[PDB]
């Protein structure tokens, strides 16, 4: 483990030679606001999910320390760690759950956070790592879809969730203007992302245009509403959220500490005791998954970087953050994927080429005071209409199904024989074989909806697990 | 004269065997549809503006007779004839100059289009139509740019028009929604659209579907529109109304048709003419380039038709319509590619097959008795809101950028050379100095945008006819 430091570390002092290029800087900049807004998206929910329950803020930070410290001593700097739906569902749970047995809140939270943590460590010497090696085709495309999906889906809800409180009738008074909104933005977006995935236009001139698609959208729809409407010329959303700060504290200090234990009644005391785990197992899985994909051979990558530190790290982490009470940061998706397709020779033609990888875009990233201090920024950020990021919703959401490369296996089926694409034959070789995989795969894309019902969707990856791992089964 | 006919009458005679085949099928269809749009964008303007005068009616009227009738004697018969907001145009200077200029509409109208024949008989024999010719590749794509232009811009007004009628300024009441869906759809046709240029299942596949956008798409989402949305539940807003035949000069009173008032001074008589002179070449203009077009040698056809005589024909029959008092069928333009493209056969195939051709969708767009009269129409004429229409307007309208080839020509410098390529020299060669002549061309589009703004806008074609034939230099 300690080796792997060893291995690393020098490595961090590169990351400075990293940095000059114009990639670094939009890599930098997309990306917080892009987390932001998701992050919020689910703080959205999360904190009125809990009956309200002083919730956004513990995010707000909860990214913005967290993307600094993970910076710190740091794990993947070509991944990194905020925020998911599903940690907001843990939260759902926690709140939850703890109202009819009230307690100390306090106690849990650091409870289930350390819990799992000691474990953690152990564990971080534990192979667990095997896990990982499974791939080579079946887990991760698939679970990149399970994100996705999700994401979409709250999206929408987010929407219209935005549509509701207001009316349902003629003149029009509602998030239908708005539900335009979101969406219009999202065709345009997806054109800016296009030329790039299939080409079309100027290799630079491209590149300078598609690379802040993400800005440029909030803003571009943004400056309508900055500057009027043919439409936003009434009631439109933004963003609630505090002026200040809570103590993150249930003591009396100044400036505090790491390990701990605190004094009061006992049966409270166990049995946090669960719920951090579960937590964990899947934070770990998160980031490995995910980390995968990225990490990938595809992606050409075991270019000198960390397959397991940034684990241990992690773990540490993640409790950490519920250390000083704060949300559980994650593994950013898709995000820090895409980022890595930045962080990338493509221009070329479309050619992968040379790794870019560095610390500083993402250290930034994490630190930043964007990510980071808000509080006078909420005028850009309350400026940030609640209906924007709706479509950032969807902007964002097209995005990465431009990666189920198990569609787009399924994809040659409807297409050509007399079209043919790269690793097609991979499939087209076994054609009818493909037909019978995708099902697989549908397997889970059911199975979840479904099983979100009768226990939150959450709970699939170990499913997954443990249904990828056996899955060579098929595949023969 | 005798020579047209010479060709047409042994045509004739095999034509509607020519027209049994499994294309027509899809052709027939979309056709009515792609009528009924305008003869409603036109309509709802005009009408208003003569606050009321030439109803739905009168153009329904004024199509149904004339696709058959004009489908009967045809000069083209794969061509489709109706309405235009220029005649209209025409009709409103009418409207308002005849206000106090006071014989009635209809009064005034019965000498105008007398002159149109007459005059119109004597064009038959005529080569005036000679004019024309001489293009071969400059205009005309222009001209049904100019054509696309202000459709676009209608479709847009017209939605802003739906916001109108009842109160607000550019805040605005709407049927937000009533944007979404047009809009929606238009995104979708545009993927309705999608294979059948640029690819991506199968021919056949396609084959049935790319094609049928416009219908599918009408009622496809009418329905939706009528029960159904993401929810809905709001004043949705359909399509004006009578249930016999309408009034024609400034009445309550219909006079289906008639003609009774023939009894007032020469002078009345008199003054119509200009307005049919202009009318005319109008219409012939409109024949003209359309045709042209179309009749693309190019796309492939210098193949057995006569304008001569259907010109003048045609120019009758619009001078009959007088009596009707019904507006006038020109010639529809961009439905007339596109009902090359049902005639297409490149894409089950990917060259030709040059059509077999048909009367029976022209016909049909006449005779079927719904496009035709309103009282079974009425279903139909309840059912679709004019948003759905306006959504057509878009798709309808995206098509049609797209043998501007110039536009493509534009694109060039976009598109990047070692991607360039298909025919892309007869543009490309002269790279630089291409664009130029684009320059102008747009130039022109934009001389006479401008001038648009200016009434009596409609001059434009033949200024049209001027840029082009002056144009003789410019290409070297």
């Amino acid at each position: 483990i300690w080796l792997d430091l060893k291995d690393r570390i020098p490595y961090y002092k590169s990351d400075w030679v990293d940095a000059f290029n114009y990639r670094v800087i939009p890599s930098t900049v997309d990306t917080y606001f892009n987390n932001l807004l998701p992050a919020i998206a689910f703080a959205q929910d999360m904190f009125d999910r809990t009956d309200n329950s002083y919730g956004v803020n513990e995010v707000l930070l909860s990214s913005a320390m967290a993307g600094i410290v993970f910076g710190v001593l740091a794990g993947q700097p070509l991944c990194i760690v905020g925020v998911t739906g599903p940690i907001s569902i843990f939260n759902y749970t926690v709140y939850e759950i703890i109202k009819p047995l009230n307690t100390s809140y306090f106690g849990f939270m650091f409870w289930i956070c350390l819990w799992s943590m000691i474990f953690h460590l152990l564990l971080a010497f534990t192979n667990v790592v095997c896990l990982l090696q499974y791939v080579t085709t079946f887990p991760c495309d698939i679970f990149g879809l399970f994100i996705n999906v999700v994401y979409i889906q709250k999206g929408i809800q987010i929407l219209t969730r935005q549509f509701h409180n207001t009316s349902g009738e003629k003149s029009v008074q509602d998030g239908f203007a708005s539900v335009v909104v979101a969406l219009v933005m999202t065709a345009f977006g997806l054109f800016f992302k296009s030329f790039h995935h299939y080409p079309l236009f100027t290799h630079k001139i491209r590149t300078f245009i598609s690379d802040y698609s993400t800005a440029l959208s909030v803003l571009f729809w943004s400056s309508f509403t900055h500057f009027g409407g043919y439409l936003n010329d009434v009631k439109f959303k933004k963003l609630p959220i505090t002026k200040s700060f809570f103590p993150t504290s249930k003591f009396n200090r100044p400036q505090n500490t790491w390990l701990a234990y605190e004094p009061i009644p006992v049966k409270d005391v166990f049995i946090a005791l669960p719920f951090g785990i579960i937590l964990t197992i899947l934070f770990y899985f998160d980031h490995n998954v995910s980390s995968l994909m990225a990490q990938r051979h595809q992606y050409k990558l075991r270019k000198p970087s960390s397959f397991h530190y940034d684990f241990a790290l992690l773990g540490l982490t993640t409790c950490i953050s519920g250390v000083l009470g704060i949300p559980a940061p994650n593994g950013l998706i898709p995000q820090a994927p895409l980022h890595t397709e930045t962080l990338l020779v493509r221009d070329s033609n479309q050619n992968v080429v040379r790794c870019v990888e560095q610390r500083l875009t993402n250290t930034f990233q994490g630190l930043m005071i964007l990510g980071t201090m808000t509080r006078p920024l909420l005028v850009c950020l309350g400026e940030i209409p609640q209906a924007v990021l709706s479509g950032l919703f969807f902007i964002m959401g097209i995005n990465g199904l431009m990666t189920n490369v198990i569609i787009h296996r399924i994809v040659f089926l409807f297409s050509d024989p007399k079209r043919r694409d790269n690793n097609s034959p991979l499939a087209k070789i076994s054609k009818r074989s493909m037909v019978i995989f995708l099902c697989f795969s549908l397997a889970g894309f059911t199975g979840e909806f479904a099983i979100t019902n009768t226990i939150a969707a959450i709970g699939f990856p170990l499913v997954l697990l443990l249904s990828v791992i056996v899955s060579f089964s098929f595949t023969y």
